[PDB]
């Protein structure tokens, strides 16, 4: 897998041991041969996997999520997807690593997207040899894939809202369960029904995983409600996965908002990542996988690739030349490598707004692309009437840097920026200029 000019795809079946017995086994043939290596983990829950997997080795953690004495005799480093791509696009160098390594390369956020693009494009020039491991590569068309013990399949109608009657299979188990919801707010409602019929319920999403994915271990719980961050390699001691086979997806209206449309089906690789949570343990078969719809390829056309268009327009390759999309997830997109290209100040706001600002890449651009400062807030509030955004069914206010009450009413409207309380909180404090 090692000779330069290659990417290998290791596509085993989730729980085959690609983390645990591969990866260690990869990283010690690199070593041997002196390849400048970097591992790419989706999340700083797997980082700490990956640290308990390659205990021993000489690595470099990157990452707070470790606490380990650096030798500074380590040529393997390893991050998250996310400061990959940050680092990149960042006034600091990032070594021209021999040998590219994604854990979770299924992960479908921008930075994760554009990671691939830069990695595939840097083997392409044959300057790179890259290893994505996942059992659900791009286009995947098998929800159901391998297991290590036989799973029961059975399609039901899942609840989507509280319920009162007519779904007694959910809560007559006795086992353990991971739900995936569509969205936080939908999370919230399904853990609120499950809490008031005496269920022990924890609640995972991008902004909580790591604080309450502890809880998992620490506690004893009965139903584990997720959105779909926990397709990207976390693992659980359960015996059934619900999954609505829903999700949202953010989408570009005439280049102009961002909306999340949906709940809409989930792909092949979604579904086959979620249903992948169970059937893990030879000795225990019949974990049970009850989905509630079909798949469908939603990631067509979805605003994380454009988004991943932008990052890597705005990260240097060679003189002016571009970094493309690993080409099997390079039609998702309609766009031109290039377009997104910001001069040296635009870029650093563009940056600045996702990297301190924690807005979405398409809302940074926009801000960034219309020469707007990083400190400029005023655009948060001189929006048309309809981009008002609404707070329990009437106008979010804040008071701005200046001392006045307004209305939060943004330029550009990106849903996302307010698709639960803590998101809308947080764009608060940025319109309030308070980062
Ligand atoms: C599951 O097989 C049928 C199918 O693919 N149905 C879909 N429904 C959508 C959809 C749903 C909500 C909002 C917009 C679009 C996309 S695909």
């Amino acid at each position: 897998m090692l000779k330069k000019k290659q990417l290998t795809v290791l596509d085993l079946h989730p729980g085959a041991g690609k983390t645990r017995r591969v990866l260690p086994e990869i990283v010690r043939e690199a070593i041997k041969k002196r390849l400048r290596t970097v591992i790419l983990a989706p999340t700083r829950v797997v980082a700490a996997e990956m640290e308990e997997a390659l205990r021993g080795l000489p690595v470099r953690y990157m990452t707070t999520a470790v606490n380990v004495t650096h030798s500074g005799t380590e040529i393997v480093d390893l991050m998250c997807h996310a400061t990959f791509t940050s680092r990149l696009l960042q006034p600091i160098r990032v070594p021209n690593y021999n040998l590219n390594i994604m854990d979770e390369a299924h992960f479908t956020d921008p930075s994760s997207i554009a990671a691939r693009g830069y990695i595939s494009t840097r083997v392409e020039m044959g300057e790179a040899a890259a290893i994505f491991m996942t059992a659900t590569p791009p286009g995947t068309r098998d929800a159901f894939p391998d297991s290590n013990s036989p799973i029961m399949d059975t399609e039901v109608e899942v609840p989507e809202r509280a319920w009162s009657s007519g779904f007694d299979w959910v809560t007559d188990h006795s086992g353990k369960t991971v739900w995936f919801v569509p969205s936080v707010r939908n999370g919230n409602e399904i853990a609120a029904c499950l809490t008031k019929a005496g269920k022990r319920v924890i609640q995972l999403s991008r902004k909580t995983f790591e604080t309450e994915f502890q809880k998992t271990k620490n506690q004893e719980w009965d139903f584990v409600i997720t959105t779909d961050i926990s397709e990207m390699g976390a693992n659980f001691k359960a015996d059934r996965v619900i999954d609505s086979r829903r999700c949202l997806k953010p989408v570009i209206l005439d280049g102009e908002r961002v909306i999340l449309a949906g709940p809409m089906p989930v792909t092949h690789a979604s579904a086959a990542q979620r249903r992948g949570r169970i059937g893990r343990n030879p000795n225990k078969p019949g974990d049970e996988y009850m989905y509630g719809g079909g798949c469908a390829e939603t990631d067509e056309g979805h605003a994380h690739w454009l988004e991943a268009r932008m990052l890597l327009d705005n990260i240097y390759l060679q003189d002016g030349l571009i970094a493309s999309l690993y080409r099997p997830e390079a039609d998702k997109v309609a766009a031109i490598e290039g377009e997104f290209k910001l001069r040296t100040e635009q870029r650093k706001t563009f940056v600045e707004l996702m990297k301190r600002g924690d807005l979405p890449v398409w809302l940074a651009y926009q801000v960034a692309s219309a020469g707007i400062t990083y400190t400029d807030r005023r655009w948060c509030f001189d929006g048309t009437t309809n981009n008002t955004i609404m707070e329990d069914s009437v106008p979010a206010e804040v008071w701005t840097k200046y001392g006045e009450k307004r209305v939060l009413k943004p330029r550009w409207m990106d849903a996302r920026v307010c698709s639960d309380h803590a998101a809308l909180k947080s764009f608060k404090e940025f319109a309030a200029g308070k980062r």
